[PDB]
């Protein structure tokens, strides 16, 4: 039989939403600081690039990524959420950062390059979080 299951193909999931008109939203001083200070300083770091967009499991050849990670998050998504005033409070934004870092540690092993990158960025994140208004 000549059906060899070379189709249908894999794919990346739809990325997390960055707009939601019926979601409650505010601008707070903490959320402005999270954009202006926390996100933008992390974004410029040389270890930021793996985290600047949703994981492209196809390009990166990580076909098990979304088998393991069911709540993906990345700083590109977070950056757009802050720019779109998506959040109600600082906690919602911070939980996105926590999710991103947690996904990295779940999927990978201690000592992997990606984990070392996440640890460094997390250490910085936590330092900047302590200067929150
Ligand atoms: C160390 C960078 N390696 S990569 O560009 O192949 C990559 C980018 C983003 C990743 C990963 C992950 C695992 C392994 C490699 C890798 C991963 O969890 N992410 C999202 C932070």
């Amino acid at each position: 039989h000549h059906h060899h299951h070379l189709v249908p193909r894999g794919s990346n999931p739809p990325p997390p939403e960055t707009s939601n008109p019926n979601k409650p939203k505010r601008q707070t001083n903490q959320l402005q600081y999270l954009l202006r200070v926390v996100l933008k300083t992390l974004w410029k770091h040389q270890f930021a690039w793996p985290f600047q967009q949703p994981v492209d499991a196809v390009k990166l050849n990580l076909p098990d990524y979304y088998k393991i990670i069911k709540t993906p998050m990345d700083m590109g998504t977070i950056k757009k959420r802050l720019e779109n005033n998506y959040y109600w409070n600082a906690q919602e934004c911070i939980q996105d950062f926590n999710t991103m870092f947690t996904n990295c540690y779940i999927y990978n092993k201690p000592g992997d390059d990606i984990v070392l990158m996440a640890e460094a960025l997390e250490k910085l994140f936590l330092q900047k979080i302590n200067e929150l208004p």
